[PDB]
Parts: structure tokens; C-alpha cells; sequence
């Protein structure tokens, strides 16, 4: 009779009870300001979807970030703007300061608050056990908030988490793949970045929810406490599920598929194999043992579960004993 339906265990009907103005991004009217107020300083990054620059707001001599958007569907631009406007001011959510267009190019550009980020490839190696607990709690404040606002980020990964370590400031950025949650909606599974994709996306289970972000957060946590980046290192989307099954095992994978009556794609036939569940303690080594604890492993175990419904919600995660030592 097809795959079994599913819905979020929390904030299930938040968009249903809100007027269409909130979630109907296609009908949202965007007012594009003049980019002449911003002087570009340097390239900060690029991305599948944009060229980002450090800039000065010439009216107040303040550093900002200008994200000049690459040629994609105008529907996607409107979605990112609406979500950023909806979440603006939320805890650890990047602040959209302005929406502008350069007068001659007319290229859509988003203006954000500047975060003096240290690339994760240089920063994660220097973090202490306390710092990992602290920054994970900061991401959880952002996720509990955006999930309460009926929004799934769908691209949680180190490159999308800006950290000003000197000021202990964290911002969740890149809301370009984010979507409104509507119970029963079948979403595109071609979201998130390979290493952080939840098993729901990999087995083409479309009725997913906020819990996808919790799998991605678990992938980040595992890479930080075990110093293994990325933790699940797939070479393609099918191999990504095989990397997961080499850790969580194939028995619990088949239980997940059966609970939701999912049909595994034939491409999995020759590559999945049979794998026993590996204990989390097997990833502890001399280089990472100072970041691992029974609380850390228990918390990781409750995030990295095939069954999206069994995973901790962001609010449940915030109540975990792993966070007792944080503010
Ligand atoms: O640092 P390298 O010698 O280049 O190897 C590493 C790493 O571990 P090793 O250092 O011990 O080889 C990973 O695997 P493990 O050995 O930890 O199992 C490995 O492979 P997987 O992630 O495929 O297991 C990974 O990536 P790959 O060989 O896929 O490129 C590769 O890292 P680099 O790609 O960064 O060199
Ligand atoms: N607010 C910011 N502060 C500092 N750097 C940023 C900021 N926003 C983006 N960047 C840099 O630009 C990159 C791409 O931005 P992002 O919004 O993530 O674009 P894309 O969706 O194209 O990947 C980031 O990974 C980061 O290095
Ligand atoms: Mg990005």
C-alpha cells in the first residue's frame, strides 16, 4: 500500500495554525534595497549557491557579510528570505540585516551580520570537552527555536555553523535549503550535504521532518568527540548508507525499513552486505579519549538512530546530562 506515513513528534501543527502569510513564501513581497550602502572588502567563501563577501556598511562603518546569490530558481530565493525574516532575532540564528541589489547588475544579495569565523578544520582540533558541550548547546538553542517556528534547516554541518571562538559566539547560517514543515508533506530527499544526510534521505523516505536536523547534529557531534571528520565518509549517496550501516548495523536498518514499509533501491543489493552494530566505545582512542565520556556516548546514541521518530528532539537533547555543566 506504499510507505507508512509519519509526522514530527513536536511542533507538528505550528504552520497549520498560522496564516498562509507566514509560510507562503511565493506570495511574500521582497523589497530590494540599494547595495551602494555596502562596500565589498574581500571574498570570504563561495558555495554551491553563492559568492560571499566581507563588506563595510558605509553609513555606520560596520563590518557585514554580503551573499551575492548564484543563478537559481527565484522561488528558492524567496523561500530563504521568508525563512530568514521569520527567524530574524532568534537565538544563534544568523541575522539578515538587509536585502539589496547592486544597481547595474541587479543580482540578488543578502546582507548578514558578520561572524569572525575560524574554519572548523583549524578550530575543531583545539576545542576542549567543555567547548564541545557549550557549542552543541548553542546549536540546539537555534534548532529548538527554528523547529518551534515550523522550519527544518536541512543543511546542518560544520561549514554552516559560524563560531567566533574568542567571543564564544555561534550562528547557524545558510538557510538556502531550509523548508517549512507541513505534516504529511512529501519533501525532496536531495537536500543536506552527503556526510550529514539522514538515513531517511538515503532510503528515499520523503515524509521526513525536523528530526533530519538532529541526525546531522549527531554526525557533527561524532566527528568532534572522536576527531574523525567526517564521521560517516561515503563516496556517493548509496555508499553513505553503507558507511552508516557499518556502524549502526544492518539489523536495525531492516527494522527501520519494515516499520515504514520502505522499498530499498536495487542499487543497495550488492553493496549493503551484513554488518553487526558497533559499540560507540570502539571509536575511543588516545587522541580523542579526553573528549569522550559516558554522557557524550549516551547522548550521541540517542541522536544517531535510523528511526527518525526515536531520535531526541532539540528540546529533549537540551535536557540531556551531557549539558549539565553548561550555562
Ligand atoms: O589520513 P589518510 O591516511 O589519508 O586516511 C584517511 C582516514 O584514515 P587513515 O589515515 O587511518 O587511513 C580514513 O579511514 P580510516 O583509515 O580511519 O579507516 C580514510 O578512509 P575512510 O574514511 O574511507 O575509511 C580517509 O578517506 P578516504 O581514503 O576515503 O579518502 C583518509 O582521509 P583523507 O581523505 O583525508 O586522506
Ligand atoms: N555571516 C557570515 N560570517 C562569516 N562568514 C560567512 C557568513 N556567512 C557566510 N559566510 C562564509 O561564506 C560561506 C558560504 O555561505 P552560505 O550562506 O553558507 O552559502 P551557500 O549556501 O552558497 O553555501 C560560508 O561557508 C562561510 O565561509
Ligand atoms: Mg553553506
Amino acid at each position: 500500500s506504499g510507505p507508512v506515513p509519519s509526522r514530527a513528534r513536536v511542533y507538528t501543527d505550528v504552520n497549520t495554525h498560522r496564516p498562509s502569510e507566514y509560510w507562503d513564501y511565493e506570495s511574500h513581497v521582497v523589497e530590494w534595497g540599494n547595495q551602494d550602502d555596502y562596500q565589498l572588502v574581500r571574498k570570504l567563501g563561495r558555495g554551491k549557491y553563492s559568492e560571499v563577501f566581507e563588506a563595510i556598511n558605509i553609513t555606520n562603518n560596520e563590518k557585514v557579510v554580503v551573499k551575492i546569490l548564484k543563478p537559481v530558481k527565484k522561488k528558492k530565493i524567496k523561500r530563504e528570505i521568508k525563512i530568514l525574516e521569520n527567524l530574524r532575532g532568534g537565538p544563534n540564528i544568523i541575522t539578515l540585516a538587509d536585502i539589496v541589489k547592486d544597481p547595474v547588475s541587479r543580482t540578488p544579495a543578502l546582507v548578514f551580520e558578520h561572524v569572525n569565523n575560524t574554519d572548523f578544520k583549524q578550530l575543531y582540533q583545539t576545542l576542549t570537552d567543555y567547548d564541545i558541550r557549550f557549542y552543541m548547546y548553542e546549536i540546539l538553542k537555534a534548532l529548538d527555536y527554528c523547529h518551534s517556528m515550523g522550519i527544518m534547516h536541512r543543511d546542518v554541518k560544520p561549514h554552516n555553523v559560524m563560531i567566533d571562538h574568542e567571543h564564544r559566539k555561534l550562528r547557524l547560517i545558510d538557510w538556502g535549503l531550509a523548508e517549512f514543515y507541513h505534516p504529511g508533506q512529501e519533501y525532496n530527499v536531495r537536500v543536506a550535504s552527503r556526510y550529514f544526510k539522514g538515513p531517511e534521505l538515503l532510503v528515499d523516505y520523503q515524509m521526513y521532518d525536523y528530526s533530519l536536523d538532529m541526525w546531522s547534529l549527531g554526525c557533527m557531534l561524532a566527528s568532534m568527540i572522536f576527531r574523525k571528520e567526517p564521521f560517516f565518509h561515503g563516496h556517493d549517496n548509496y555508499d553513505q548508507l553503507v558507511r552508516i550501516a557499518k556502524v549502526l548495523g544492518t539489523e536495525d536498518l531492516y527494522d527501520y525499513i519494515d516499520k515504514y514499509n520502505i522499498e530499498l533501491d536495487p542499487r543497495f543489493n550488492d553493496i549493503l552486505g551484513r554488518h553487526s552494530r558497533k559499540r560507540w566505545e570502539r571509536f575511543v582512542h588516545s587522541e580523542n579519549q579526553h573528549l569522550v565520556s559516558p554522557e557524550a556516548l549516551d547522548f550521541l546514541d540517542k541522536l544517531l538512530r535510523y528511526d527518525h521518530q526515536s531520535r531526541l528532539t532539540a528540546r529533549e537533547a537540551m535536557e540531556h546530562p551531557y549539558f549539565y555543566t553548561v550555562v
